[PDB]
């Protein structure tokens, strides 16, 4: 396996996408209106986490690109939990690549993990052709981004297997997240409108 190589489309991919999506946020702003996007990250996935998933999942490294979804990785951060479904419908009226599957872990008890989950096939035109990858896409709120980023660092070390303090700490803490975000959404008509002030 020479990763360098395998990896080069997917780094190109990221990029792309990248700027693809900070264009939304852009259109919206100028037509003076709300922006379902706030901003975007996103990187390719470490060697090691492939290695991983390809022993977790059985994906053969001759079946990598066809097989394995989310080696690209990226994240739209939304405001609210309602303009996910608006970040949604422009991903699924895009014609530069195509929505092949979608998971929600939005309406997933106020508790627990939350995002939703969208993977695209992506034509990159690499100086040797044309490849088609997959990249996965996470659609959060800040608050949700917060908690995932935490509970995702601490999972590592502990492989899955909490203690019993970080367990309900993490759950607390959950919980904590999505009333924040409860919270706002109720009033979000009435801050978008201020914001709308510029």
């Amino acid at each position: 396996m020479n990763w360098e190589e395998f990896l080069d489309p997917y780094i190109q991919a990221v990029g792309e996408l990248k700027i693809k999506f900070r264009g939304i946020r852009k259109q919206f702003r100028k037509q003076k209106r709300h922006s379902p996007i706030e901003f975007v990250t996103g990187r390719v996935k470490p060697i090691e986490s492939i290695k991983e998933k390809m022993v977790l999942r059985g994906i053969k490294k001759e079946n990598l690109t066809q097989d394995m979804q989310d080696i690209a990785g990226l994240r739209i951060m939304v405001q609210f939990v309602d303009d996910v479904n608006d970040v949604l419908e422009l991903l699924r009226q895009r014609k530069d690549m195509k929505v092949i599957q979608e998971r929600d872990y939005i309406n997933n008890k106020p508790s627990g993990y939350r995002s939703y989950h969208v993977i695209v096939e992506y034509p990159v035109d690499t100086i040797s052709g044309q490849r088609i990858i997959m990249a996965e896409i996470q659609i959060r709120t800040l608050a949700m981004n917060f908690w995932a980023t935490i509970e995702h660092s601490l999972n590592y070390k502990y492989h899955g297997e909490f203690p019993e303090d970080i367990k309900r700490r993490l759950e607390l803490t959950s919980k904590i997240a999505f009333q924040l975000d409860e919270e706002m959404r109720q009033i979000r008509d009435d801050i978008k409108e201020a914001q709308l002030l510029f």
